[PDB]
């Protein structure tokens, strides 16, 4: 019984397999079962919003014919170079761009046929695919990247897509991402398309994924911290009248200036205010508020030199507001500083756990 | 009655329609209608004056043709893979670069065909599409941006464009723009095209795009304001007799040509001036303007040196002015600035009110 | 009379029509005349010397074969989906790279058939053309760029290229560029090839570009211009022993070395000198040349300060020179500068217009 | 005897060779012996975590079928047009990314057929393959990168693969890449896959590249130590009162501060700390405890303002501490340097030659 | 005789030619003559080791097959969509990435058949060639970049490739490169390759490549140049005491550290040390020693005020020297700069020299 007669047998012009008609037509729809294996994740861009994914599709159906039943064995192995000349089901990403498949020394597909009839079709494809992230609190957040299927061509009562009872989403293991750490939730809805022309089925994964924030505050906060460190304590520990107290400020606020633009630089345009700018713009008012207490400082010793030629009782009297003033400086700042930090970073940790836990 | 027979029937080498000729031959021209969905708009390059969209074009004409008359239900549902055996009308984009298909799993392609003939095209496509954006008001402006479709092939009295009376341009729920705001005009016209091969219809969409303000205030507006705050506070209220005080112009002046380049980046270059750039210019001019103010003080300085060994006559009446100088730039500049702000963002707030009226 | 009978019969197999013969065999060569319409110019690399074009080719020449003469209508148009069964000459761009085709929803091309027999072949292609610009006179230039339209197989006996009487050069209403200015010139030549395989024939296109100086101007003539003015009144009008005037220059000259190496950055590494750069190292020479005047009047001061313990007779001495010095600078520096401005200004103004003349 | 008779009748429609069949159906599993030569490694990217390769895939199996056996030479050289009638295995890389042909004027292929059925088939490919590299110690490290080679649709019983047993692995002679050292190690393993669906044969090549410290030393622990030398010598030999010794430090830090962003430019955003990022902290953290150390030494200085007018008893009490100070610093900084430096590289290489042993 | 006839009747169903059988089967290898012409040489990228070239490849060999014999003109030029019905030789590029054909309008191909047989087959190229680089000796050096050519599937009994003894390599003429100058040596070797599967022939081209000096003098040696002479003249000639000498020299090393990461920006990471690197090494070396030199003098004038209240007698003494090592230093550094600039310029003509004596 060789295999080249059976294998046309089936498929071929003396059997009536149109590939073109849908299996039990002017019937119940086809009902769809999707398997994905994600192979290799990552790649997130965060400038024109989407990521790179290369997935293992599998899907499956049943068809009446293609039962041959006269076979040992129930399952066959068959090639993936006649996958034209069957009824396989239209699907498209809704979120896409690109998508190529992949032809390295045969195509990368895959057949198979059991006694009853149901078909097992794998597909391997990368997607690149548009998240639209939401970039409120930009160090700490999570983010959730949406992949859908849909049938083009066939309303409801054909084609329904279904999602696998068990093992829907699987990952590759030991898959590590250098950006992001991905969360077991997997997430499955099935999100139906209303069109002028039709109501077109659809099935969604969600996948959470959290970012890690060693790179951020080694990058950032640090630098950033020790700049405050570098002013606050040089200059209010040096004589009153220099001209490098004066200068140290400038300098100061110039490596503000020049990290807060580098901070937003990966970042795309948004209109709303980010976690990273309240930060760096509070670090640059103490800067900048720091310059003006000197400056106020210098104001007063003008008084000073004024005064200089009841003579000496004004004098002093301005002078203990100059000692008054810088004490306290010395002892205010930290304290307040300590103060932002502690009511920032616990209310931020709210925000992120109330985030997880409502998603 | 099984469907194959049917189908290679009705566009067989049996039946006598040919592919390559119009419906109604000879005769008054094939009217078709286009409507256009929108499935995801964005990334919208102002460098080289194009933006991306992904549509879902959607074409109907009358075919005398095809008209079964047989059938139970009305409408079929037909493969996508025999598309090549029908007149699909030919149609192209003016401002277009590149502009593939898609083709993953399946064409991303629609039939359906009615019991009168009235068909329904359905393409899923990207386009890159040129817009010629007008710059002369940067960070508030509207712009217009344009898709013309045409008839390569036929001429006036062939394959007519209409639009679609309801629905003519939808958008998809929920799509945004991280850098601009979508309007509800979907303004439509006709601008038919004159060559010398001869006339050709088109159609045409136009799109209104608002620009988000709050990225480039906190971009630029703010951080320009803050160092004009800084240079004024900063020298004035500082003795008359200091290297700081000069220092600290030159360094102002290098932030403020640093952010000029740094504002003039993005953007490609043109002839005419921004409004950004008359912000820019202005803040320029005035610590330019509070510098050489530093520098007349220091001269007047150096006459009273020269008068330094009716000697004390003078040197006071010079020194006066010194004072007079010091304190009216105290007031008078910032008072000056207001002026400019409010002229500034006034002028602005009519031009663009009147720039949407006249959209 | 039937429109598929006609059609197949004039270039069928019944018909001895062969697609790989040149009409008029064994004959005098065919004469080609070519006519193009510009869609949409634009996009020009100084980088890697090259510029984008969107054109609408069309050619024409007379086949004795297809002449039908016996239909009431002169001219027909054809399907473009059986422009393979046609003799198409070969058409290739000599300073080309890429050069794509467009398929978007149907192949973007026309056929068109006289009852003589003059065919009339319509293509839309985007090229991205080679142009050799001379960067000799940087910001102010016109810049010619070729297109050349050559035989690939054909030596000279056959397939003649000629241009259109009329018409041969057209440009779409309202294209504009945002950094050149489109000349009306619109050169037009013959420039035969010769190789060792043959002679092949080639005509040429040539347009001028006019460079726009507004952009040139506000980035760089002015912020230098600025820079130079900055140094010149600061530091003059200042007491002769100070810091500030010393660090002034040196932050003058860091200002001068980025504004530099700035300019030269979009442009191309070229061996000869640009206009911009003899601009930038003028005002390079005149900061230059003030902080060595400084340096000259510091050691007239030290000096004074040797001196000071005939010992007067010989420090006033000194001293004068130093006023004086001083004072000739300031008066002297602005009119040299301007001398500079006009002779640069008026030369460069006499080039153009010659080199637009011998062009 | 005819070429062209025999070429066919092997593998021809009279044949009964059908190639969508394996050879020896229902039997033991087909083996393939893989041999790979390497015609161009290099341009390994270090930000998207992948590398370029430029291959010559080999893989022998046998057929009993298509041993003619009556020639007198038993291999023959056939064409590579035919490479479609023969039953190639499938063969797809795991870590890949694109992966095109190459048609230059021939497709690239090769096929080859002994007496017995022993094939040899090959082919060009270059490969774009993904390695998750490990910055745990950036400039001195290891660096395994994987290929992996998989059958995407034939379960264990069928085509199982195996390497070859001598010159499994090779390089093109005079290979040199410009970033690293490719070490002879060559490192082959066979890593089984197991998915859902079945479990899939796979065999792996593992490849270790060093990485020259040439460059790097140069481009940063050069300057970086030259700024340190220059902090040190420079301020201490200075007088204590002077605005440059402070600004001196100001300025060092800033160069700190580019230069630590300018190490982390290329790298990829990753949590853990590599080497340089330890070397930079440490040098940052010897500048900034010196300019701490000087506003020290001002703060005594100020004591000794407020004791000047038993007075001269407290003077020089404090003074002589500046003094000890100031020479302990002068001999306590280098020898701490030095003492970091040195336990710094030792143990760096420590960890450099354990991790080569490891591998 | 019509044309068609004889056309088929060549390579025919009806003639024995076979497309997939080399000429003179069990015979001497094919030789095979080639001739490049190169039409648009440039674009070479530094940093991924290559340079783009658009050839036109032409190879003859003979075949006794095609030798028609009976027409009245020896050469035919035959139509270039028939190139599939011949034995075209295998033919690749070993050091090639990429390297697409062209189709515009037709695919640019030629054929022509003499009488005797001799064939003349004519393809347009543009290949991405990987140039291994030597960066020994940046700004002044010949580069030497290789063409080679192969057969992949035949072995050197047949398809010998042999060059031509005229006119082998020819460049169009006014060809520039706004990089390099090309060279007329055109050298031309044979470089057997030997693999385990057999061995294969090879031919190869020699480009000699000379890097002008006027880009890379302009935008580096003159502006270090004119930093060291700003150094050099402005500090020594100010008085012994001032903040700006020691600010000088902070901010003379910053244009030299900046200028020293701008030089090293385009190349590509590499182990050995550029001429570039030694002299800018060698002129921050000097802008160093200066710096240090002036740190001495402070030392020196700090001994004084230690002096200052046998006393004068010590004062004098150091003093003395303070004025000595100031003007030894003023006539000492430039001669010594002078002396270093002409033992590098002299070295480096000679190497050069030697290279393209060698070469
Ligand atoms: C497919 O699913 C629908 C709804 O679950 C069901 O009504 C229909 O019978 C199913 N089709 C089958 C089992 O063929
Ligand atoms: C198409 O529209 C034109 C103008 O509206 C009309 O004259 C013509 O009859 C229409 N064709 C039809 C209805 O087939
Ligand atoms: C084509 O032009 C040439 C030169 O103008 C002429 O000799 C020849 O007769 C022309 N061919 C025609 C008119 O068919
Ligand atoms: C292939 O290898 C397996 C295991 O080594 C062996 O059992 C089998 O017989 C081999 N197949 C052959 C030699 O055809
Ligand atoms: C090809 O060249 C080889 C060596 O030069 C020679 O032996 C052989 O006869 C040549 N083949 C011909 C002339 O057909």
């Amino acid at each position: 019984m060789p295999p080249s007669e059976f294998l046309d047998k089936l498929m071929g012009k003396v059997s009536g397999y149109d590939a073109r008609i849908r299996p039990n037509f002017k019937g119940p729809p086809v009902n769809v079962t999707c398997n994905i294996f994600i192979n290799s994740f990552g790649s997130i861009a965060e400038t024109t919003m989407d990521y790179r994914v290369n997935i293992f599709l599998r899907q499956q159906w049943n068809d009446p014919r293609l039962a041959y039943s006269e076979y040992p064995d129930d399952s066959l192995d068959l090639d993936p170079s006649m996958l034209d000349s069957i009824w396989k089901p239209d699907l498209f990403f809704a979120n896409e761009k690109g998508a190529n498949f992949h032809e390295v020394t045969t195509d990368n597909k895959l057949l198979r046929i059991s006694k009853n009839g149901n078909v097992l079709y794998s597909i391997r494809i990368t997607l690149v695919l548009a998240c639209p992230m939401d970039l409120k609190n930009f160090p700490m957040d999570v983010q959730t990247c949406i992949m859908q299927l849909e049938s083009f061509g066939y309303t409801m009562n054909d084609l329904i897509f279904e999602w696998d009872e068990k093992g829907a989403v699987q990952v590759a293991d030991g898959l590590t991402l250098p950006q992001f750490i991905l969360k077991e939730e997997k997430d499955l809805r099935y999100c139906t398309k209303h069109y002028n022309t039709g109501k077109f089925t659809c099935i969604e994964a969600r996948f959470h994924l959290e970012r890690q924030m060693g790179y951020y505050l080694i990058q950032m906060y640090i630098p950033s911290l020790l700049i405050v460190i570098l002013s606050w304590v040089s200059f209010w520990i040096n004589m009153d009248a220099a001209p490098a107290r004066v200068g140290l400020g400038i300098t100061t606020v110039l490596t503000m200036t020049t990290q807060s633009s580098g901070s937003r630089a990966s970042l795309p345009k948004v209109s709303y205010v980010k976690a990273i700018d309240i930060w760096m713009a509070v670090c640059l008012l103490f800067v900048f508020s720091a310059l003006l207490e000197y400056a106020a400082v210098n104001f007063i010793a003008r008084q000073h030199k004024e005064l200089l030629r009841t003579v000496e009782e004004m004098r002093k009297l301005f002078i203990s507001r100059a000692k008054r003033i810088d004490t306290v400086s010395r002892v205010a700042f930290p304290l307040v500083f300590l103060i932002f930090n502690i009511f920032y970073w616990i209310t931020y940790k709210i925000i992120r756990s109330e985030d997880i836990h409502k998603q």
